[PDB]
């Protein structure tokens, strides 16, 4: 039940690993959307430009 030196920093390691664990995670998080939406984005103005070539 007493917190012992090596369990604090035990402890503290860990919680420093899982905060840096979250950073990678919200990193792939924020690439996987801006992937999917430069993805569609580059889609429509393909479109886009399919359509004003066919205009000319
Ligand atoms: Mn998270």
């Amino acid at each position: 039940e007493v917190q012992t030196l090596n369990e604090d920093i035990f402890l503290k390691h860990l919680r420093e690993r899982i905060l840096v664990l979250f950073e990678g995670l919200n990193s792939i998080k924020k690439d996987d959307l801006e992937n999917r939406l430069n993805l569609t984005i580059n889609f429509l103005e393909f479109l886009l430009a399919n359509i004003e070539d066919k205009l000319k």
